[PDB]
């Protein structure tokens, strides 16, 4: 009578829930990896094509496609296969190159995101200090991926690529409890709170001055650049934040040790791994709703092609 009941329920457990968790993770990461290529690359086409929308800003969101292109392409198909197996299947060069150019990625990222908010903070709040200019926003961008390439190099240097007694798993290895701590503390610091929180406040002062003829049309126009602005590093404040967070807790507190709970840290870790790989396909939708110039070209991509 009741026994079907039990029968359906390890038909669930069994076969039909992780059938059905496999094919939304597969789905997830498909449609992010085919939205951010493509968006990604309307953007760098968006500005090469339109000679007015080469503006110091938008040099910066075109570095900024860079870097998401170069974790969809490369490290997305990676994450995938972890996510899915909880193994890696790619050999040891490639456990220190995936994993260095996914810490690379971020870098790039958060400094261009900075370095916006540089230039509009001094463009808007205290003008006729620092002269930008799209000839020093390219210098500032080669200075970007210098940076971001140096700083991580002990990242890769700490990949590990280990056989298990048939199958590898690529992790960081770390010769004392302190060392991992002390660098996923600063990691966290340098590449998230410290300046999406200098961001944060520089966009609420920017906030505070924008809300002669000319100095109107200049002012309604810079309204409509900081609101998308603002999205951008607000999207990517909650886009990063649950990755970061369980960086923290499984680096710096020991957390997640425990093998009973096992499915659920996966479950945890894999969202916020697509999550960070959402990121890129949520920007060049969010220049399409909230710039018409972004909008204009993507319209006429679609149109063509
Ligand atoms: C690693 C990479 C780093 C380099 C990357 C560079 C990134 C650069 C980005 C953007 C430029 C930002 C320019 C600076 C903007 C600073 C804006 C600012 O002063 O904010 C005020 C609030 O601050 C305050 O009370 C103080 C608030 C303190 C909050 C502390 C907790 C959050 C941490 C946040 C991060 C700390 C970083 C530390 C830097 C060394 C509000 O203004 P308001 O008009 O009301 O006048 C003040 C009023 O009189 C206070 O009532
Ligand atoms: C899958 C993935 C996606 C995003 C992140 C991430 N974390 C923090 C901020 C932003 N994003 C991480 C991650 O947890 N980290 C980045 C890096 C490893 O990245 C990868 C990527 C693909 C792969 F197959 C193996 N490792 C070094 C360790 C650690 C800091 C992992
Ligand atoms: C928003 C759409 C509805 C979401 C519903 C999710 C149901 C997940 S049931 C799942 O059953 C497994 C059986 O093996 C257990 O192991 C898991 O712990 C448990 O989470
Ligand atoms: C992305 C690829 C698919 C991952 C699916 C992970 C969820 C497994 S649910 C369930 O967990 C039980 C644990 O008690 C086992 O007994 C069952 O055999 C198993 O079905
Ligand atoms: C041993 S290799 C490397 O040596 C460093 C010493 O400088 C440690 O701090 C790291 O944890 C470890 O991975
Ligand atoms: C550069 C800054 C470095 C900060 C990290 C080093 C100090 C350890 S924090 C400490 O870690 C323990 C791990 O077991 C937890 O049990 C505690 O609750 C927590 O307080
Ligand atoms: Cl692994």
């Amino acid at each position: 009578a009741a026994s079907e009941d039990e029968f359906l329920r390890y038909l669930w457990r069994d076969y039909l829930y992780p059938k059905q968790y496999a094919w939304v993770l597969i789905a997830a990461y498909v449609a992010v990896f085919v939205v951010a290529l493509v968006g990604n690359t309307l953007v760098c086409l968006a500005v090469w094509r339109n000679h007015h929308m080469r503006t110091v800003t938008n040099y910066f969101l075109v570095n900024l496609s860079l870097a998401d292109v170069l974790a969809t392409a490369i490290c997305l198909p990676a994450s995938l296969l972890v996510d899915i197996t909880e193994s890696w299947l790619f050999g040891h060069a490639l456990c220190k190159v995936i994993p260095y150019l996914q810490a690379v990625s971020v870098s790039v990222a958060v400094l261009t995101l900075s370095f916006i908010a540089l230039d509009r903070w001094y463009a808007i709040c205290h003008p006729l200090l620092f002269k930008s200019t799209a000839r020093r926003a390219l210098g500032s961008i080669l200075g970007i991926w210098a940076v971001s390439l140096a700083i991580m190099v002990p990242q890769a240097a700490v990949m590990e690529c280990s056989s298990v007694l048939a199958f590898s798993v690529c992790d960081e290895r770390w010769a004392d409890d302190l060392a991992p701590k002390i660098y996923h503390s600063c990691f966290f610091i340098v590449t998230y709170l410290a300046p999406l929180g200098l961001m944060a406040m520089a966009y609420f002062q920017i906030f505070r001055k924008l809300w002669t003829s000319a100095e109107v049309k200049q002012m309604r126009a810079r309204r409509k650049t900081a609101k998308m602005l603002m999205v951008v590093v607000l999207v990517f404040a909650l886009c990063y934040l649950p990755i970061s967070v369980l960086n923290v807790l499984k680096r710096v507190f020991g957390m997640f040790r425990q093998a009973s709970d096992r499915e659920a840290v996966y479950a945890a870790f894999t969202f916020s791994h697509w999550l960070v790989y959402a990121n890129s396909a949520a920007n060049p939708i969010i220049y399409n709703f909230l710039s018409g110039k972004f909008r204009e070209q993507f319209k006429a991509a679609f149109s063509w092609w």
